[PDB]
């Protein structure tokens, strides 16, 4: 069985290689997730074929309980594995299985260096410095659903200054940080990626929530536990660390 | 079925309550893991009986491939679950199953506030400041097995200054930090716990490795996936955050 692997274009996890060389199949891609998949394929001994998810989505549910994205590919048995920056969540675990996480992360703060600011509590109580998140993204939703008083304050501040504090995407938010007095709340993984490439920018404080990216499989898949095993081996042998450094390290 | 839960005395996860009131069974204990277990017991609907592991050990293997600690309790079917600060590792996954992690952590640096020191790379290249770990503990072993050049340098420095840099236990190491020019490499969870209670001490840099604590079960247990589900619900609903703050927050 050649395993069909669903994934999604997302830098630096999955990208088309910058080459016009005759590269076919899996060879057309590169990135953290491609390196992970090679390691998994060597530990477990499976052949695989990478297929980008046709609708370009991660996976969310509608009211009929209909799914889309990589999640739907697994539900329909069109893919055997999903290897992507795909968050392990309660709702998704209802319909697919996940390996244990190959990467842990959480919401954090992107801001300029040299400022007395040290946490979200420092941002919350003031207003001279604007702070927000990408509109309708995982980070905005966390704040909106939060019942922790300090994040409740941060939300009301975002949603009131709605038109200005909530950016359209990460690019815009990053632009806003460099060009004005603004702090972007985003996934720690993304922040590390930007800070490595922008010496004017830095991460503020620690992690605001916690979640992991895991390899998705259909419910009952005999590969899920094997992939957890392989992930633990890679972590313990320092290979996940080097794979992250390979793709994250900047100039 | 009343589930038998193995666990281990370890502050602030599991402690005897400071009371001479007539408390029996599970009521004799308190701590993060007791609160987690109550939440799990309410989400899943199970009765349980907490039993401290008789040999007081987490779980390690000997040459005959014989295990001890909470791991051995699960292997022998004397316990249905292990709920403790028990790290999910490749070797243990060979003999027991684990839920996904309820807490993520990694090795980090405990040091005084106000010093220009910002990471392990800052410690590695110098020698005016001693730095080490608890002798024969998980953190020492990581450095000893490491193939990352910068941690290879940190190890040779520890193992040469062996008699002085490698402390006997966390208490001693913490004492060494407060009373001399020394930095202790220890689990981030433990560091946060100390820093909350010692305003003279602080965490340096980020996480050096990554691992999680999970609930252990025998291989094949029908409770493992249910516990992962409950854990994700608790995380997403901010309950793991509040349980951690309850036990970690200092004066
Ligand atoms: C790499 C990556 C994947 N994903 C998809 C997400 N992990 C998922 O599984 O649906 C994501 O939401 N963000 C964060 C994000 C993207 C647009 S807004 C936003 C946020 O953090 O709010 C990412 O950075
Ligand atoms: C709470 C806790 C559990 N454990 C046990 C460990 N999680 C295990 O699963 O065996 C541990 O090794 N440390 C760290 C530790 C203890 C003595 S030395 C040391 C270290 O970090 O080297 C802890 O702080
Ligand atoms: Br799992």
């Amino acid at each position: 069985r050649t395993l069909i692997v669903t994934t999604i274009l997302e830098e630096p996890y999955v990208m088309y290689r910058k080459s016009d060389k005759p590269l076919y199949g899996n060879d057309r891609f590169e990135g953290y997730c491609l390196d992970l998949l090679k390691e998994l394929s060597n530990i477990l001994g499976f052949l695989y074929d990478v297929k980008l998810v046709p609708d370009g989505k991660y996976g969310a549910q509608n009211d009929k309980g209909e799914w889309n994205g990589m999640v739907k590919e697994l539900i329909d048995h069109r893919a055997d594995l999903a290897v992507a920056p795909l968050t392990i969540t309660y709702v998704r675990e209802k319909v697919i299985d996940f390996s244990k996480p190959f990467m842990t992360l959480g919401i954090s703060i992107l801001y300029r260096k040299g400022t007395p600011i040290d946490s979200a509590d420092d941002l919350a109580k003031q207003t001279k410095i604007e702070y927000g998140a990408v509109r309708d993204g995982s980070t905005m939703t966390f704040f909106k659903k939060s019942k922790i008083s300090t994040y409740e304050k941060m939300w009301a501040f975002m949603s009131s200054r709605q038109q200005s504090a909530l950016v359209k995407n990460s690019d815009e938010g990053i632009q806003r940080v460099l060009t004005t007095d603004y702090a972007l709340l985003m996934e720690s993984t993304s922040i590390e990626y930007v800070t490595q490439r922008n010496c004017n920018l830095t991460q503020i404080g620690g992690l605001i929530d916690s979640k992991g990216y895991g390899v998705g499989t259909p419910i009952g898949s005999p590969y899920r536990d094997k992939i957890t095993i392989a992930i633990l081996q890679l972590q313990e042998e320092g290979k996940l660390h080097m794979m992250k450094e390979k793709w994250w390290r900047g100039n």
